[PDB]
């Protein structure tokens, strides 16, 4: 016997791996400023499902260390969640280089480079009109149900933008992008001190100013979403610098409504932009607004008719 | 930088892991036959909780290595479920000798065991009387939902007994013991060739006959389990052997209901019992006979009542 040998060196297998082979890439999606994401095919990774499509993340060699301490904990967090709006984590590659992280593929991209494609104007238009009201309603339903959900489990995600929002084939919207996501189980907020790039175009007055994160500063960035949506994605505060939005912000300030912005919106972002934390909606309160005129799937699907939502 | 050495040194954490020193064990709860079970308490492992009384089973050095083997299955399967009805796995340690499973406790051991501390007779007699008609309708119910449970994640238990029941403080039942449980998700079916021992006991005759393994033989064992249960946990086909009962059960036979046994258990035992696998019941039929005379929080946690059971 080498039964001594044994708990030295297998241990319990992760229910995440995958094995390397198992993936095939096709194409890169995007590039991070150090972080790749391609489109894949996966043979064998969710039962009963021969062949599948897939998005892996994956960090370039040259990743820093507080680059590849930020990808991993992002891949934990990823764990832990279940919902049809957030971005489904599919299985890990740790056996090797480099680390793969394997979700669900969301064929359209990310809402902000979508928004931008649906512009009559953009090169890459693809023969469709931009967003309807009742389109726009949607996905505004999908990214708070999901925001819901992440806040049901105690964690603020602290980077909520159109450009973390993903798209799907059938162009559903779900959560994605888990690097800034933070447990608040304990405190319910998580504060940062000082130092670390974070966009002050989507934060909170209370984030600027005292570095906490709420769920409550999460509704804060989901109107700045909701203006990303009705504006196809523009620059907040264009022709403003980081500097000057922080202070603006800091004292009462906010954005304008687009042209043409849809007084259901607006309502929407008045809610969102409440100075006081204590006074905005929740994520389940947003949907609650919404939930009349959605498709008919949305019940069958969400987080908010869901049981878990106790 | 050694931004290099990273990706080969430090993996994605496994969410299930445990630091060896947060469990302090207190006293044995059981020894199997390679396999200790530990009475413990560990510090922060469940979120809000700040000690959480726990089960510890551990492997002894003299495992072999099919031992070993079957224990970091067992470890594995149990990853997969959330079930009132079915025993939780709570976290591993696998840093380390030995290796730790971590489970809810369960207070009042196993369902065998118990049963026989509740003769009259037995010298370790709590002081109350044997289970009530009432109480055996909420046990089976309880067992029936978890084994519904398994059975809805597509694994068949293969070892459900009264040993293998586990009793807890408030004196629900819940399914454990995991090693010989089998993903059964592509055939439905489990086949075992050969050798490998499994008592013959709690077989049905199919199983005796072609090592196929369903959850029709599943309500096979639940039926014994049943007999168990109105018996005090005798010995089923006492004074017959193992050789004897292969081939009686292959032919047709079953066990006879104990003394006094209950009408409404005589049932079940009846159903369980049909030769054609395809005509016993379903778990979930099982606990649709029993619901209506139930605690009144058996529909709040069982997997009968719930969404998922779709
Ligand atoms: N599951 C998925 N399916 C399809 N495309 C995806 C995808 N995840 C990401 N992408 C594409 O790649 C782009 C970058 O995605 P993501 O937001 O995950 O990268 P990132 O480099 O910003 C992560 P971080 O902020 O933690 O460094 C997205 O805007 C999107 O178009
Ligand atoms: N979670 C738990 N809480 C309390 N006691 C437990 C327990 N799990 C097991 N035990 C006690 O230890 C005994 C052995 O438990 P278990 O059935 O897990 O051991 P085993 O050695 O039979 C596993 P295997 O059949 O895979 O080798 C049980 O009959 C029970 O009394
Ligand atoms: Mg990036
Ligand atoms: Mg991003
Ligand atoms: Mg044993
Ligand atoms: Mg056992």
């Amino acid at each position: 016997s080498a039964s001594d040998v044994f708990p030295s060196s297998v241990y319990v297998p992760d229910e995440w791996e995958v094995s390397r082979e198992k993936i095939t890439l096709l194409r890169e999606l995007g590039q991070g400023s150090f972080g790749m994401v391609y489109e894949g095919n996966a043979r064998d990774i969710i039962k009963g499902e021969a062949e599948t499509r897939v998005a892996v993340k994956t960090v370039n060699e040259s990743a820093s260390l507080r680059e590849r301490i930020e990808f991993l904990n992002e891949a934990s967090v990823m764990k832990g969640f279940t919902c049809h709006h957030v971005v489904r984590l599919l299985g890990v590659v740790s056996k090797g280089q480099p680390t793969l992280v394997v979700m669900e593929l969301m064929a359209h991209g990310d809402l902000k480079s979508y928004l931008r494609s649906l512009r009559p104007e953009a090169e890459n238009n693809p023969g469709r009109p931009p967003p309807t009201l009742q389109e726009m309603i949607q996905m505004a339903a999908e990214i708070a149900d999901g925001m819901a959900y992440l806040n049901a489990k105690k964690f603020v995600h602290r980077d909520l933008a159109a450009r973390n929002c993903m798209v799907a084939h059938d162009f559903t919207v779900k959560i994605g992008d888990f690097g800034m996501t933070r447990d608040i189980y304990e405190t319910d907020y998580y504060r940062k001190g000082g130092k670390g790039l974070l966009p002050v175009r989507w934060m909170a007055p209370e984030s600027l100013k005292d570095g906490v994160f709420t769920t409550s500063s999460d509704m804060w960035s989901f109107g700045v979403v909701l203006w990303e949506i009705t504006s196809l994605a523009e620059q907040p505060y264009q022709g403003l610098s980081n500097e000057q939005v922080l202070k603006f912000v800091m004292d009462g300030g906010y954005l304008d409504q687009p042209d043409n912005c849809p007084e259901r919106v607006t309502d929407l972002m008045r809610m969102c932009w409440q100075f006081n934390p204590n006074m905005r909606p929740t994520f389940l309160e947003i949907v609650n607004l919404l939930k009349d005129d959605l498709h008919p799937s949305f019940p069958e699907v969400s987080f908010f008719h869901s049981e878990e939502n106790k």
